[PDB]
């Protein structure tokens, strides 16, 4: 009935076919796999890490909740138990579900989403892994340094992996972290927007990667008081504060993109990532730093409306229960040359505020009308203003 | 049933007629029900009338540039044009009750640029028929605006537009104002169809309200005249115009992808009270017939019509006198910025540019088509979008 | 005997053939004129405004001094008397020495140097002109708005002319001033250096034009702001511009070798001691940074001046400057260069605008940086200024 | 015979270092001096600064084939000492084991060691025994612990990894690629780069930036390294541009030399003496002087500057080591990070000794340099910006 029940129902529906199969080493065996009509010929086994890593990144906050014996609590325990077995299989070289770690550049991407999952729920998803599994993750993450990343948002993947290694107490490469955060800052364009590399692209990679991962990296550096070369006293915290303020502005923009009937603009590449476009707004919500311009109720209501409208299309799922290539249903020609149905699991990134308890104000507060909904009703709605000075 | 044009001309007439009928007889200030922002900064309220008239004429000038005919629409065009010609004369006659506020404030540079836009968009129909005394008055009023030192923002284009008009009119003009402006606008291109409104990027619709339409219009006149600009070789101005057009084509693709299946669009940035003025680039691409291959005329007409019908279904957009009110969808006065009055609202006229294509043009007669988001949310095929990174 | 006497002797030698001839409308008649071997074919009459304007810009501070009846005082009076008549001829359409105001783009350049002369000595060079002459200057300066300048240091020429018009109480174009100062600031590269337009060039146009004119324009704007309102942002801009020029001055002093030479790079190397205009301006306006003493600056500049102007071939038979650097080196002249252009070397003379009994002139000689260094003596570490 | 002056000076600088280090007595015997404003770091950094900077500058000279001339005898002696020195430098049991494992400064001087190996691989790297080679590889690799300043130091990391790549060891392409991107981004124009995000008017363009950028790109181009999102020919184009920029900087440096063999003193680290001419020396050694510069004029100008600066006996201490200063002993000129080992960057002027004694660079007639012609009142060329790079 309540918005939360819709969200947990959908998250469970997305997660369960992946995790139940992978928990017993049958993901590759059973997963109905689909590649772009313009697939560039790369090894199709990249699909499984895309699927698993992107999924776990998005549902890790949910699974970080304390255990209880409610219906939702039982689902969380089941998903988490499956996930823990899945993590073990993913790095066991003898498992049928051993992921493609050692070839291709793409694993850096999806390993960063795995790292995200551990950073978002360390006590629940990392700490319970056995020591052999932990050692395997450390080794698999470290060997990704073989990849020379594109000079784009991919720099954050390298930073995320090394940040995880740092936090896990393993040997890490600070240069990869520091070089990345410098470039991301250099790529800030203004009024909440970053360039995806040296040239500005009007697309949702600000949501898919840039702002959420930049904030996450800076948060770990700030929390550890990591000694960064030529950072004055307070400087890392100041960088984090600026990053958060920029993402707050981007969140205001994203909420104003949601139409009265729960749609949003479709532009830029990787439009098949569906509700992944809202990761910044979901992150602001989960971490409880929505700007004063946005109430929890309005954000929950707008995101729910968008989610219900998009996932009313049954053709988003195939017979096996896996996500298909598309946006609203099955639209395979929308898939870029680098896209497979594992890639689709980036849509899980909308679910971050499920990491707030069921009795948190985000979930229990009254529904509110979002900006465009008010506007087209002819009702008062707020003026918007640019944020410079960031 | 299937006549989008009739909806557009009906709305444009409804917006234009109360302004032009009153101003044609020097009674705009007498009769216009005027409204200022709740946070009005205290400037002289007479700025309202130039905002109203200038912004209106900019948007309907293409429509009124059509050849005369004796259809119902043709009769409306003749009536509007006759009123407009008398209005232009009153606007610069120092003895007219409707003499505009030319000589005080900075704001007149803004709205004079929209007047200049109207003359550049329909020179034969709106400029040439003015009597010689009126023309000389415009030239003098435009020239004295050089007293204004503009903000280092989109306002540079206002100065450029006025000077470009003066150049085209055969008057004394200041090439430095034109050239410095076009250099800055180019320097402010950020990428993938977007410019900064000055040195700092703002995510708002000023790319639509001012920057891209006026940049393209200035470059078009310079290219057409083969104007000798410092260190621009033969063909160099045309190359700048080609780039400007390509950037605006990309911005047009973005704007079409902003239109929701139910005819709404995102609301962000300042001056959201400009309503359908957000679509000026798409309307300009349509009118000047350089929509990129990604966009069909039918899909653009259909999407714009849907947005227009939905927004102007709100009766509260108009007051008792027939003038636009402060708001977006209806009367939402607190949306008005400190610099906004109900004359400012007439920038919504900038959607009407493709009315300058004849009624029997393919833009108007082609079958309706579904726009991008409408296809997408139906679960139907819709195109991949791609950044344009090379401009 | 003293350094000052060398400087005034040279300034007089440079100035007198120009001003004596032009004062009686015989500059074009008598001036032995020389153009670049690669002269681009423009009207050669540009030469006379280049000569007169660049000269007056550089000697205006000297001639701004109060009168006295010393030998130097007599030279100042004579030069000023000739200059006043010359200014009148320059804008009288019936004079044989009427300058080329109305055609070409080059007049914007040299008109800016004329404007500089009036801004640097208004009471002595502008105010005594008769009303008809003043009206003619205002009209001639205003019609230069016909020129669409290169997107380079030339923006400052337009700014300088309009700044003069503003100061003179005439109709002026603030947009020309403001757009120029914005671009110049945008073209600051760092550590005292600006780009000459959108592309950095390693040359002395920072000295010839950019920093001295940027500072002068800002100073007038700041003085007008201060005469009103709460301190404006223009004061901060002027402060930054001065600090940048202080750093550039430190760099210029470190360019002077122990034997009074300096590096030769970039275009317009025929401008000779014009390379030192920022250092001369810092000295005249008394804001040398603490790193530089007046004595060391005077000593270094004198050494450079004596060595360069020991070459007799710098002057032709008529007493006019020739194309070259140290002597007659005509192939050094760019396609836009004539011997009138050479008078930009007058810009070294700015500290002659300080009285003969000022500390700049009376303080003990001091060793300059490289002179100390190559003696094996202590000399200061240099530091980048990265915060401007 | 300009060459004999150069080899005499290079030998005088090199021999006290290499003879002592060859027998593990550099730390024992070297008369060491730190800045009056020394920041308190471990003074053992001095020895790697000394050895690495020395070897970088004389490596071209020592790359020449052996012969039976007087100079040939000196080269053989220096090279034999250097080979023993390289072995001691990485032997953890040697008294002269360098400070590899602590401080950030070792990244700097290890890059100069790597430079020496890249400049003379057959003569200085290949003859090292396999244990010594393995030790170098390990010592270079562990420098990845250092998070470099966002400055010219990025090239040190690139240089080390480039050496590792060329040596056939495990290398980090990310360190190389990120560095070359930043250096290109820091090009300001007309031959000048910024030392990091803010332009500094100083000679770090000479000490580090242009010579190391060109060297890194040259190895990448020669190997035909497949770099991320660099199309075929992209690396070659970057190398070509880098060389053209350094040609312009070389023209500028030649025009800095006064008629009496001085040059401007500006920016930090002015104690590096003739290290300011490394780009001009490199252009000469690698034979890509631009047409504006003849070998004769460059040799003559550099010789004049070198003779005038090293006429000051106080440049050397009693032990024969360089002292803190510029022209003599001027210790207050030393920055807080400077010791007398740092001074050995002045060896970077010697690169064209890597051209044989019978090469045109050495045998061509002396020519007058630009300022010398200018102040004589003689014709000299117009200079022009290169704005298109
Ligand atoms: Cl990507
Ligand atoms: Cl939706
Ligand atoms: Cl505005
Ligand atoms: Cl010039
Ligand atoms: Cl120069
Ligand atoms: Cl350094």
């Amino acid at each position: 009935e309540n918005d939360r029940a819709y969200w947990t129902g959908l998250a469970y529906r997305i997660a369960a076919p992946v995790l139940e199969n992978m928990s017993k080493g049958e993901l590759k065996k059973n997963m109905q796999v689909e590649v772009s009509p313009t697939w560039d010929g790369r090894d199709k086994d990249v699909t499984y890490m895309e699927c698993f890593g992107r999924l776990m990144s998005g549902i890790a906050p949910w699974l970080s909740l304390p255990d209880d014996d409610t219906d939702e609590g039982r689902q969380r325990k089941q998903l988490r138990a499956w996930a823990l077995k899945s993590y073990a299989h993913a790095v066991d070289p003898e498992s049928p579900d051993y992921l493609l770690w050692r070839n291709e550049g793409q694993p850096l991407v999806d390993a960063a989403y795995i790292a995200s999952s551990f950073l978002r729920a360390p006590k629940q998803l990392w700490e319970p892994l056995d020591e052999v599994t932990k050692e395997r993750y450390i080794a698999e993450f470290q060997q990704l340094r073989r990849i020379d990343p594109p000079y784009t948002n991919w720099l954050l993947f390298s930073a995320m992996v090394e940040t995880f290694l740092m936090k896990a107490g393993a040997q890490y490469d600070m240069y990869r972290i520091h070089s990345a955060i410098r470039k991301i800052d250099e790529w800030y364009v203004g009024d909440g927007w970053y360039s995806d590399g040296e040239h500005f692209a009007f697309d949702y990679y600000n949501s898919y990667v840039i702002q959420p991962m930049y904030v996450q990296v800076l948060q770990v550096l700030a929390d550890r008081d990591a000694a960064l070369r030529d950072k004055a006293p307070g400087a890392v915290q100041k960088e984090l504060d600026t990053a958060k303020k920029r993402m707050q502005r981007f969140g205001i923009i994203l909420e104003r993109f949601i139409s009265p009937e729960g749609t949003f603009p479709l532009f830029g590449r990787s439009m098949t990532y569906r509700l992944g476009v809202f990761q910044p707004l979901s992150m602001l919500s989960w971490k409880e730093f929505l700007p004063e311009e946005l109430t929890e109720g309005q954000v929950r209501s707008a995101l729910t409306a968008a989610m219900k409208r998009l996932f009313a299309h049954e053709a988003n799922f195939n017979e096996g229960g896996f996500l298909r290539l598309g946006f609203a249903g099955h639209q395979p020609d929308l898939a870029d040359w680098y896209t497979n149905n594992g890639s689709m699991y980036l849509t899980s990134e909308v679910f971050l505020p499920l990491g707030l308890p069921a009795d948190h104000s985000f979930w229990t507060s009254p529904a509110e009308e979002w900006t465009t909904k008010k506007a087209w009703q002819g009702d008062p709605f707020p003026k918007d203003h640019a944020v410079r000075y960031l």
